[PDB]
Formats: C-alpha cells, sequence, structure tokens
C-alpha cells in the first residue's frame, strides 16, 4: 500500500474508491458542498442540503457511514483537556482503525479538513492505520492511498514532508509488528544500514565480539546469548560548524524473553515490540535528514536479542559498562537500560553530542506514571522538558514529564559490590520508570554539562496488536526548526 | 513531649540535655564558635579550633556524634536536583529519625542554623521525629524539646507559627499512628470537633442514618458496615466578604479492610493510616486559623470505617452519590474516592467553595507515578499546579504533577448501567492514580468553573512504621499569604 | 463402639468376630501356637506348622490377611532409628487404619503380643483407629472391642489405665473430628465441664464480657467476633502440700477462619482441628486424675472461635493482655498464641504453677521443623526437654526439640508502638514455630524462675481426615510417675 | 586489607588510625585505664575517670562512638540463652558490620578484651566484617588491621592460628561474594588447587567427560549444562597410621538457576552463594592443615553450575549415581543433594573415610527448622551431634540438630521406577531439610558402620548482601584437638 499526501483535493485514479472525510466539527460546519469537494463527495452525499442536514444531526464527535461499505465521515472533537493534545488526533485513530475496505477496493481517498496546527498529527494518525506488515496467505490487498489535505497555509513542500512522515510512521510500525524470528538483530542492523545508505550517512556497525573488545559491556553481555549477535549501529549526519550536536539513541531489543529471570506465560507475547525505540529513532532520523537538517545529528541503535542459555547474564553477575563503571545485574528483565547506558555514553564521549535523547520501551511501570498515550520524559533540562511536551501536543505523539531527582532516587540502585545495581526488586523511593532512566543516566553524570532526555514509550508505542509508529512525528515537531519544512517552523 | 520553637539560641532548663546541631555544610562552615553557641556547644566541642577542624573533615552531608550518647551534628547537603526541594529537609529526617536519647534525658536542644527559606521545612522535619503515639508499657519518656533557630530574618511571630506547625505535624502523625480500635470513626469525629471548638469554627456533624437521609450515598454506603457509624464533619471559618472560599476535603478512612473485595494478609497491615488525608487537612486548617486566616476556609472530613458484613457494599452494587449521579461499585477496595466524591460535591454545592482541595491516601499506584516523597497532584488549573509544586519545595512536603485529561481517561470508568464505575480492574488508558482522582472529579464536572485539586499522598504520608505528618507544612506555605505570619509572606 | 483393654487373652462375646493379631516380628517368632492363643486363632490359622510357616515367609513388617474378610496379622518392625520411637507404634496405625470390618461384625478382638515398654504406645495406636465421630446416615455400626495384651509384666491395674487411656485418646480425636457448627465454644466449655464434674475438680469458667472485665485481652479480643462467646475454663486438682504445681494450658480454637487476614480457599478446610491442644490437655488431665495423681494439676483451656465481623481484631490493633503488656496484632491468623499468652500468665500468676505446659496446633511451619509425627517442644529447661523427648518415645506421641533463644529471636517481634507484635510477616532470624512460642513466653519472662514448655502439635494431631488423639499418651508417660499405675512407674 | 591477630596490645604503624575497643560489659568494667591501653585509648578517652564514668552509663550492650568518626566502643552482652552461644559473638558482628572508616584511614586497631573461651569467636566475628570482595571503581581502600587480643591465657601460637582463621573466614566470604561470571566452575577448581598446593596436599581433579566415564552421575548430569564443565576436586592430607580418617565434602554450586524447573525472578538473585559449603570446607581444611593436623583429612569439593539448555536435566530424568543406585529427578532445583550423594559415596568407598561431613547451602526450608544463625545438623551419631553443637557454641558458628529418622522419612522419596526420587514436591512426613539430607545419606546406607553428618548452612552462610564465612571457625573448634594449637585443646 502506497500513501501520498497532497496539498488540496485532487482526483484519484480509476478503480473502486473508498472515501473517508475527516474534520473537527467546527471546521466541517463551515465546509461548502461545492467545487472539488462536491465532485468527490457527490457519489455518496446527495447535495448541499443533505450535507448540511447531516452535519447538523451528528454529535460532537464520531464516525458515520455515507454508504453501505465504501464511505465514512469521521468527526473529530473541538474541545480538549489541558493534558491532551488540542489536535485530538487520537480520536481519528480510534474511529479509523476499525474501518475495513471491501476486498476489491483499489483506492482510498481521504479528504482532510484541518487548520494548519492540526495537519501533521491528523495525517500521522491516518498513516498509522495502514499497517504494512501481514503474513496472511489470503486476502492481501495493496491500496493506493491519497490523503488530500484542505488547509490554506499548507505548501507543496509541506506535503512532501507529510508523505515522508507517513512513511517513517508506517516503517516504525512495520518494524515493530514483524516477528523476531524474521526481524533478528542481523535484520534490524540491515534495516538501519539501508536508511544509512539512503541518507548518505557515515555508517558505523560494531558487532558481536567487536563490542566486547571495544568495551561495550552492556550491549555485548545483554545480547551475547541471542541466536544472532548483538550490534551497535551509528548513522551520522555531520554538519561542519553546526551549533547543535544531537544524538537519538534507541533501544533495539529485537526480542526480550526476560533472560534467565524469564518472563511469564502471558507476559512474553508482544516482546517483539521491545525494539520500538530503535525503530522510532531510526525513522525520525530518516524524516529529518530528508529535509535539509541543518545540525549535526546521530542515530545510535543498540540492537540485541535477550535470550536464555548457559552463557546468558545471570542475576548477581557484575559487568563493566562502556563508561568504565560496574553494574551488578540483579534483574535480567531490566536489560534494556544496560544497552542504553552504553549508547548514551558513546554519544557523549565518542560522538561529542551535547543534546542526547534516548527512547525506549522500558517498563510496564511507565503506564502507571503517564498512562498509555503519553511517553514519559525524564530530563536534566527544564526548558527541554517543556519543549518536548509542546512537541508532543503539536505532533500527537504525547509526552508527559517524569520527576528528575538523582539525589532522591539513585539510592534505589545502591550496590555493596559494584558501582550500582541495574534495578531494585522491592520497594524504592522513586517511580520505577524514573529509576530505570537513572540507571542509564548514571553513566553520563545524569546529563551534567549537557542536555539529556530519557523517553519511555512502552505503552504509547502500541495499541492492541499493532505498533503505532510513535517517535517520527514527535521528533519532526521537536527538531523541525532545523529543517527546510515550512510547517515545522 | 513538648516542642517549642524559639527565635535564637537560648538556655534550656536544668536536667540532662541532649544537644543536636543542624545545618547545611556551607552554613556550618561560616558559624563562629563564640557567644551563645560556644556556651551551648562547649560541653561537647572543645574549642573553636577543634570545631573548625571537624567541620573541615566531615563530608558533604551526614550525621556525626559529638559524645558517646548525648550529642550529634547533622550536616545537610547544599546541592539539590530540580525535582527535590532545595531545602533538602528530608536529609534531616533521614539522619535524625534513628537517633535515640538516653533513658534519663530531660531535654533535647536543637540549634538549627538555617537561611530563611529553609527554616520552615527544617523545623517540620525535626518535629516529625518526636512521635507522640506509643502503647509501650515501659520506657516511656516525656522530653522538653527546644528548637532554637539561628536565622537573622526570623521573627518572634514566626517562632509562634513554627511551634504551632510542629504541633500540627505531630498531631497529624499521632492520629495516623493510633490503631483503629482506638481511633474509631467516633474518636476521629471527636478529634475534629476539638479542633473545631479551639478554632471557634462553625461545626457541622452529619452522622450514621442522617448521612443516608441527606443523600450522602458515598459516605453512608462505604461506612455503613463499620463497628461505629460513618460521619461527615465540616469546620467552617467564615470571613464575610472574603474574595476566596477554600475547602480542604480529607479522606478519613479510619481503617480499610478492603471491604468484601478484601485486602491480602500482607496488604492489610498499615490500613489504620488510610485517614492520613483527613488528619493532614484538619491540622493544616488548625495551623492556618491560629494565624489570622483572612479568607473563608472549610475543613470537610469524610470519616468511615470500611469493613466486612452482610450489609457491606458488594461489587456490582449501584449507589446514588450526593451529586445525584450513580456509581457502579466494581471494587470495594476503591472506596476512598467514593466518600471524597460526596465531600467535594458538598464543598461546591453547599459551601459554595471556589477553590476545592481534596487530599487522601488513595492508591498504591501513586508511588509508581510520583515515588514515595512526592504527593501526586491532579488539577484543572495549571497555575495552581505550579503554585502547589512551589509550595511543596518551600515546605518540604513535596508535590509532583499528575496528568489532567478527563477526555482521554474518564472512559476507563465507563459503565453500561450506571453513570460510571468507581474503578477499572484491568487495563486502562490513564495512570491509575489519575483515574482514581477522576472518579471524584466526575461529580463536580472535573472542576469546571472553579479550581479543583486532588492530592494523593499514600506513600509520602508515612516512612517505615510512622506517619510523617504530611499536609500542614504544604498548606501553610501554599495558603500562608492569607495569614499574619511574616515567613509565610 | 466400646474399647476394653484386658490383661491376657480371654474369650469375647457371642456374635461375628474379627480377629487382629499384632506383634513385633521377633516377638511373633517366639509365640507358641497353643493354649488360649490357639483357641482364638485356629478359626483362621490351621495349626502350629502353618502358623510357623507363615511367620517364616512374612517380611520384616506389614499386614497379612488370615481370612477373606474377618482376620489380619500386623507385623511391627523390630528395628528403629534414633529419631523414632523404638516401639514403632506408628507402624501399627499405618497398617490398621485402612482396615474395615464387615457390616455385621459385632466384635473386634485384638491379641497384642508386646514387651512391657511397648504396650502403652501399641494400645494407644490401636485405640486411635476406632474413630467415634460420624454423621453418616447409613452404615453406622457399634462394635465391642477387646484389646487383649499378652505381656508377663502387665497388671490388672495397668489394663484399667490402658482402657482409660484408650478413651482419652478416642475422646481427643472425637472432639477434633466434630465440625465447629456442632463443637462451638459453648459445646467445648460443656465438654470440659463434664470432665471437671467426673474428676471432682474445682471448676472455673470465665466467659464473654467477664473475660474483658477480668483483663483477659488475648482470649476476649480473639474470640469476641465468634457466633458464641469466648471462654477460659480451669479444672483444678489441688493436692495440699504437693511439691509440684503443674498447669496444662491448651489452645481451644474451635474454628479459625484466619480472622480479617482470612485463610485461603484451600487453607480453611480442616480448621475445626485448631482446638486439638485443648482437647489433648483436657483428656490427658482426665486420664491422670483417674489414677491417683499425687501433685497439684490444672487444665487451663482457652476457648474461642476466630471469625470475621466489623468488631473482629484487625491488623494494626493494639490490645492489652492479661499480663499487662501490650501486643500489636499484625496478623489475625496468628491468634492462637495470643489466647495462650493469657492462659500461661494466668497459670503463673493466679494458679501459682511452677511447671507450665502449653500445647497447641499453631503453625504450618511446625511441620518444616519437626515433620508430621513429632510435636515441636520449646522449653527454658534442658532437663525437661530431654524428659519430654523420652516420654514421646515411650508413649508413641513423638516429640522433637525447638531452639530456645529469646535473646536471638524475640527481636523478630519488635514493635515501635507496643511491647511486641504477635507475628513477623517477612524474614525473621528464628524458626517461625519458635517465634510463635516466644510470643506466648514473653508474657511470663520466657519461663524465668520456673519450668515452661511450649509444644506445637499442628501436624501430629492429625493424619488424613482424622484426629490422632495426640496428647494423653505423652502426658501419661511424662507425668505418670505421680500416679498409682505400675506401668507408668 | 590485611588482618593480623596479636597476643597483647601493641603499637600500630604511622598513618591515620581508627580505634575500636570490644569487650563484654563485665570484662570492660574491670579494665584499668593504664599502661598500653591508656596509651592507645587516650587519643579518644580523656582519663581514667571519664573512662569509668562512661562504662557506668552505657547499657548492658551496644555500640558507642568515642570520636566523631575515628573511634568506637562495642559492648558485648554477658547474658545468653541456652540456644545461643555464651560468647555472644554475633553481637560483635551486629554492632561492627555497619561501621565505616573515613576514606583516608590507614589503620584499624582493635583492642579485644576477652576471656579465653570467647577469643576465637570474637576474633572471627571481627574478621567477617573486612569484606575482601568489591568491584566498585572508586573508593577502594586497603587497610592495615591489627586485632590485639587482651587475654592472659592466649599464646603467640594461638595468635598465628587466629590470623590464619581470620584469613580462612575472609576467604570463604570472598569466594561467596564473587559473582558467578567470575567464579566459574573452572575458577573455583583453580582456587581449590591453590589451597591444595599451599597445603602440600595430594590433589585429584576429575573434570567434565571424565566424571561421566568414572560414573559420577550426580556431579556430571547436574553440571553438564554449565558454561564451564563440572568438576570433583579432592585435597588429601594423608597421615600414615592415623586413627581417624575424616572427609569434608562441600557443595560447590557456583550458580544455581534452578535448572529447567527455573527459580523465580526474586528467588534467583543471591544464587552465586550456593557454593558456600565448598568454600567453607576448603578454608576449614586450609586452617587445620596449617597447624599440624594429626589425622587423615580430605576436602572433597563437588563443583558445578546448574543452568538451562536442551541437554540439561529435566524432571522425570533418571540417572545412575556414583553409588550405582538410580535417582528419579523430579526437581531440578534440588540438584545440590545429587552432587553431594556422589561426594559422600566417594569419601566412603574410595577414600575409606570413617568420619564423613557434608556441608551445603541446601534448602530455604533450613531457616524454618533452625533459623538464620544456626546450621542444621543431621547425623547418625548422637555423640557427634552433641560434639558439633558444643563446637558451634565455642566457635560462634552455631549448630542446631535435625531429626535423624530414615525409617520414618525416607519414604518421602519413594519412586515407582528408580531407587528413589531426589525430592518430594508435595506433603511429606519429614522436615524438608531432613529429607534433603536423607537423599544424600541413602547412597551410603545413612552412615551405617561409620559416622556421617550432614550440615545445612543455607541461611547462616550469609547476612544481608555478604557471606559470613561460616565453616572454618566451626571445624577448627570441632577438629582442633588434632592440631598443635593450644586454644583448640
Ligand atoms: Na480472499
Ligand atoms: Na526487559
Ligand atoms: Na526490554
Ligand atoms: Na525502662
Ligand atoms: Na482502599
Ligand atoms: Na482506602
Ligand atoms: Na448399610
Ligand atoms: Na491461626
Ligand atoms: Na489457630
Ligand atoms: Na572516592
Ligand atoms: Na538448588
Ligand atoms: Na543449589
Amino acid at each position: 500500500t502506497q500513501v501520498l499526501v497532497r496539498n488540496g483535493i485532487q482526483a484519484v485514479g480509476d478503480g473502486l474508491t473508498s472515501l473517508i472525510i475527516v474534520g473537527k466539527k467546527s471546521v466541517l460546519k463551515n465546509v461548502t458542498f461545492e467545487g472539488k469537494f462536491k465532485e468527490v463527495a457527490q457519489k455518496f452525499v446527495t447535495d448541499g442540503d443533505s450535507w448540511n442536514s447531516m452535519i447538523s444531526r451528528i454529535p460532537a464527535s464520531g464516525r458515520h457511514p455515507l454508504h453501505y461499505e465504501l464511505a465514512h465521515l469521521i468527526t473529530v472533537p473541538d474541545a480538549s483537556s489541558r493534558g491532551n493534545t488540542p489536535t485530538n488526533a487520537h480520536s481519528i485513530y480510534k474511529e479509523l482503525k476499525p474501518i475495513n475496505y471491501p476486498e476489491d477496493t483499489k483506492n482510498v481517498h481521504f479528504v482532510l479538513f484541518a487548520e494548519y496546527p492540526d495537519v501533521l498529527s491528523h495525517v500521522a494518525a491516518i498513516a498509522r492505520t495502514f499497517c504494512k506488515f501481514s503474513m496472511k496467505t489470503s486476502g492481501i490487498r495493496e491500496l493506493n492511498v491519497n490523503i488530500d489535505v484542505v488547509c490554506d497555509k499548507l505548501t507543496n513542500e509541506d506535503a512532501v514532508f507529510l508523505t515522508d512522515l507517513s512513511e517513517s510512521v508506517r516503517e516504525t510500525a512495520r518494524l515493530i509488528d514483524t516477528p523476531a524470528n524474521i526481524l533478528t538483530t542481523d535484520a534490524l542492523v540491515d534495516e538501519a544500514v539501508k536508511v544509512g545508505n539512503a541518507t548518505g550517512s557515515k555508517i558505523t556497525v560494531i558487532r558481536g565480539e567487536e563490542l566486547l573488545k571495544a568495551g561495550f559491556g552492556g550491549i555485548y553481555h545483554v545480547g551475547k546469548a541471542g541466536p544472532t549477535p548483538p550490534a551497535f549501529v551509528v548513522l551520522s549526519h555531520e554538519v561542519p560548524g553546526s551549533t547543535e550536536h544531537i544524538a537519538l539513541v534507541g533501544k533495539g531489543v529485537v526480542y526480550d524473553t526476560g533472560g534467565l529471570q524469564i518472563k511469564t506465560k502471558t507476559g512474553m507475547p508482544n516482546m517483539k515490540r521491545d525494539m520500538g525505540g530503535a525503530a522510532g529513532m531510526l525513522e525520525a532520523y530518516s524524516a529529518l535528514v530528508k529535509h535539509g537538517f541543518s545540525q549535526t545529528l546521530h542515530a545510535c541503535l543498540c540492537i540485541v536479542e535477550n535470550n536464555v542459555s548457559p552463557i546468558a547474564n545471570k542475576p548477581d553477575d557484575i559487568i563493566k559498562m562502556l563508561s568504565g563503571k560496574t553494574v551488578e545485574i540483579n534483574n535480567t528483565d531490566a536489560e534494556g537500560r544496560l544497552i542504553l547506558a552504553d549508547g548514551v555514553f558513546y554519544a557523549k564521549e565518542t560522538l561529542k553530542a551535547t543534546t542526547i535523547f534516548d527512547m525506549a520501551t522500558l517498563t510496564g511501570a511507565q503506564a502507571w506514571l503517564s498512562g498509555r498515550l503519553h511517553g514519559a520524559a525524564m530530563t536534566n533540562d527544564e526548558q527541554l522538558e517543556n519543549e518536548i511536551i509542546k512537541a508532543g501536543k503539536a505532533s500527537g505523539d504525547l509526552v508527559a514529564p517524569m520527576l528528575f531527582a538523582p539525589d532522591l532516587f539513585f539510592g534505589d540502585l545502591k550496590s555493596s559490590i559494584a558501582d550500582m545495581k541495574n534495578s531494585n526488586l522491592g520497594k524504592m523511593d522513586g517511580p520505577p520508570s524514573a529509576v530505570a532512566g537513572l540507571l542509564i543516566g548514571a553513566h553520563i553524570g545524569f546529563g551534567e554539562g549537557l542536555r539529556w532526555l530519557h523517553l519511555d514509550i512502552a505503552a504509547p508505542a502500541e495499541v492492541g496488536d499493532r505498533g503505532t509508529g510513535y517517535g517520527p512525528a514527535l521528533f519532526s515537531t521537536l527538531l523541525g526548526k532545523y529543517t527546510s519544512v515550512p510547517m515545522l517552523k
């Protein structure tokens, strides 16, 4: 299935077409049934009077069929709470995701009526619903999707960006949805390298025993018992004399069994999704670099499978991290933070990054802090905390803040015989998701001298059985000021 | 044990004395061993040279004995993270709480060297360690405690307030520590009424069958299976023509067995502490009204015991709340929010309050959102959120924010046959502590037209086996601008 | 069913008879098939040659049928380990308990060939298998049982005692087997009072609110939520000028639901058996007093039902015990030790007992210390420990020692606000069964100045669905030197 | 850190010194502040009057600071219960273990005032607190420790022994504290062989496939799925014509995952400590052989890692042990007893040992039998049981007895298709720790014809996060009569 975003309603190809019209209630109320819109909608909506009659009847929000199988109107609510995004983009996903198209549909045409601040999140929300990945052996259909945005301020360049963003989102989700017997560590390295090639990036791959020799103790010891070897992948977009030097570090655990402290029967399904941070960072980097990204930018992907064998990490093991610090592993199901500790230290010490983001599906505890729609962000920089919250609202990739208090909470990871433990298995003073973040931060002085932000996306990275493709939209809006894209400025 | 706070070092009575000196490292470094301080300290510290030598040796923070049994120096750290209070008052508690005084000690003299912004939190932290409640049948000692604050800006009026604050804190903790076979609903009503009498308040007490008749369905049906009857207590401090009308609503569950959905063997000890919100609000109200509180203020205490009998609430029961809305009870261990729903509705509709705080020990989930030191605050008013966080830092009663999003999260409480359920027993989109708060808020339109703040203090209300007395310090600093107290302005 | 023990083989009444022959292998090898034995056995065993042939063939131990339905030989092993009784009496129970008698059997004749040191335990083991209690509404048969002991040293007076012992054993078991809807606290008081009347004892009964007024806080507060009231029953056998003053304190929890810390679905069946200590002490007292007991002896029965209501003990409650000491109840399923604390204090302070035994079915932990056949004894007196172990071997009511170390283990029950907790819900330094015993002992200074022995019989009090009647045999052999019975001297 | 024990107070080197004075209250009361003691203590204690004043004030027991950071007095209680050791040596550990020394301390000087029967346990208790093992990457300090014993009867030869005992204890603990990714089976073989070399022992190492070929089915099949191979190590100290032939068999499970019946998330941390028996036996053997051990003595170390792979033991597997008997493995987490069964059989049949001790960290059930301070000893020899209990009191390595009853309890291990099962997964008649011991004993006829003692030290081998170094002190005092050491005679 191909997805193209266009600036303005246009005709779609020949072939059975499904029409979905999307807009906030107040916007739809001001739409005139005339011109190109009439031409597209008249197949399903009789005339202007019947249009206005229907718009009057329909509630503040919802989904309404315009045909027995080929058409729908999605009404997005106007009102929103302060903790939500005023775009209400999740409402689009909620109403659209259940929609199926008849077997013989060739095209899906979306007519999106949106004010400029809503367009990006609305387009992303639609894109998320075209799930690339399936291994069904019948019924597979490829569709031609046109998302036609009706917005005065929108430019043709904005539409190119939105098409690229739609791809980045669908690619993140595809990588997440792919089972780990297919997306092995080797396969995810290959996916990253493909983006590396396409972006003209400087590519570094440190694999298997090379990780051990170079001192990546976290990445190596976590992944050493995988069926394919651990890897650290760096894609670098180096801009001589740039004022910023930004690293996007992603957790790429292609599967987590929990290790020797094994996950339960019901807790181990879905653990293919534990590479969602890596996938999100990779595809964010791709979307930004496609659009004239003016600063130095690195994607740093820590790629392992955490599995079970006589050579695996055992609780009690002490390893030496890239930082030179030692970690007592008391929890093999808390391994993601170990590989990220090496990734973030590399970003600081080797790449000389001064803004370091790490994004990961870490803890089930994250949903108890920020719920299922908001990523949980912990940062040493208050201004960056506010900026990423703002970016979450603008993108629809929602972000809520975590307490930053290493002085109060890092004691939860005290060890008698190593510099720290990787986890606390009992009662702790910090929120567990914060404590997980602090393990990572302990290896770069909790961000001292620079800006460090840790982002836990365990729950918002998925809805039901499907990856959401969280990450590209957030970082596009957060870092979009460094691109050529009008709507991101 | 009596606790007096004084403005300046003074002599203490005759009798064996234990000396504890407290200060931040940078403050202690500038203390001259001379004058009244020398007079007090020279019992234990030889001269000025030995003083300075010791201060040089001792680390950034800690506790150091000045005698084999009668004396200690507590060093408070200067540095603090952004998520912590810059007072670092919890460090005082941590170092002081373990200290025991010899059996024959008559006096405990504290010399507190503190800058003005630190004084209140530091004094509170010391007060917390003088636990009133004990039923030991030997070894009980009453001590005369003098907390002598050395601070230039401190006034004599400030010291009166700080003595009253110390009492409010120790009283909150006493009520929390008292077992529920002693502090029954009747006993807690009596305690509230005593404060009501002393404050010259207008006192309302609605009890037992009177609650049912008046339509308090939450308070009544939760508490109807207690060994003593449920009660709603209002203390009102009415100031004609005041611009603010503030209600402090407190959860006063004197014991929670969990109800018919009974708590576990290990989960039911400590449930005497489920009235910590009521105790904290009562003692905050007392401290404020003692100091010329210039606005209309109400304490609203919802006082029940949640126990097990054939007449208790059962999951599936539907009751009608004071609001007129119906609630399907699917969780009898989520009963605190029911009584608070009536309390907050009463505050809005009967008391005409325009600022409504509710404070409660609600969920174990709160610790997973904000950790064990920070209360979790959910409010419809962003400015109030910032103000209470600031008050948390100033008071040492730390506060962290919860997401406010009824649109995203209230759906977690959907019911097919009542207006809402009281809880969600599976997977929900909101943080569980937020969802608990939203149950309460649903009965006043989530604060619409006014300011509503819900504060979950489950974990910060206690450390180990002892109540902390959380609440009075927070509200003193938050609402202290309406008092006559110089340090609160 | 009636059970008579006779000194020598005699004829039994007319009516269908079942014959069971019992002996150690070495004893049976020396039995001549002649005389009264021939007369009894020749119904089933052809002649002396066929007897000797069979005895040659049969292994070291087991059960062998002598008829298709009416007759068996039980061979008891000669060898035994040092931790077992050399009587090997449990082997008799093991082989005999499964035996059923045809519906129309009128008599059961046992010929027991036993050396003098084996007789008591062997007779008790046989008696245990005649279970008094049944509420089956068909098939109930009353049998005439004659246990004919063949032992040179046995006297006619010994046979009277053994008949009384058989009754005491069967009575203990009957009381244990009776469901608690029948054997209520009132019913068990009545049973105790009946023994009191028959023994010519001085009877004291303190019940219901009288317990509270007299300060029995343990007995009262544990039992106050029962459907029938708590009671303390004392039967006293006072011998002016006796050198010993002995109290037998028994735990008579007629049913334990666990209280508010309720027992599990699978853990609550069998809790009618939690009065086995009371039943055992009552029936031991009866057997001793029937035979000219020369010392002052008291049975002290603490009789409660531990159930669930709004007035029940809650974890966190603090109560004042008869001793005047306070106990913080953190575990309502650890209630038996509370009532025993009052019983033992009463025995010391009111009865002036100088030897105090308490016997109780306390913890499931007891089986992890001493297994399922041995009671676990904790005592301040080493000589008494050895003596009761010796008595266990002689009686077949096996006893193993527990560590006695209040200095090392009593800290497991530390409380911040009462003199002690009743239990420790986590990790403790002592064996849990020892710690349970120490709760009781803490109220009499752990036996200081006297002899105190605590005996936990949780597992040996029952096999499968039936009470064993543990207790009477142990105390008969332990204290039998004070009776007129030749075999007990 | 080096530890030297000296006979008498002497000067310590130049460098910042920490002073700790240790004694029972009654001993300290008779200490004169004069001479060498005055010289050492005067830095911290003013004069003799101030000394005596302090000793008067201080309670029966405790720890009292003599300086703000450099000095402490530890008072040991005089009184002890019969189940405790009258040395009260655990009180020293309890008070001393929390003590930290300033970063720049060079020396720690201990002045131990102890009567002769207390010296060994007191010295050991101090030694235990100098934990060798740490992988912290900052803050590591090596100290010079002098334990100066003040005891009239003490000889210079006794002080050499006590220095060697301190080393044996600290070495046991070091081996225990070392994570299993470092102390592999190969590493522990190497450690054993080093002791072998130093002691001039005859050394046998049977490794990997050699174990299978030689018929060590227990050792081989348990360890075959380790990342490094299983091993059996024998160190032999052969004394021609000795009357005793003693084997010390130790369980050296370098890590236990539980095997295919895997341990839980919270139950698997600490399982590096499952080689505590091997470490204790090795270091006991070292201390004895260093001091002219006059009998034939063997250390037999069974060294495996129990891990998870397709070739691991599975429940249901039947293996053939060194004894020739078959064992049905129904519990892969009960593997330690399998390797010990081969060790003890080897000791009997190959080494011709007539006194066989096995020591192991076996079951969590051990703490429910004997608590956390006492090893649980099960032996066929009553005299040896009494002797080891006595040795436990004399050494401070406490020992409590387990029931010995193979006739009553071995039936818990009945199998239909092998000679026995290795465990019982349900209800059993024996204490589980006894039943575990009986598995081992079943392979040498439960000790028939010789003396066999099984010692379960699961809990006393550790306190908190640290190995105690249990074993060397016990066996020094038990077998010390065969050495040249005056204090052991
Ligand atoms: Na199809
Ligand atoms: Na994980
Ligand atoms: Na993971
Ligand atoms: Na006292
Ligand atoms: Na509750
Ligand atoms: Na509650
Ligand atoms: Na019948
Ligand atoms: Na119980
Ligand atoms: Na009980
Ligand atoms: Na350092
Ligand atoms: Na094991
Ligand atoms: Na093991």
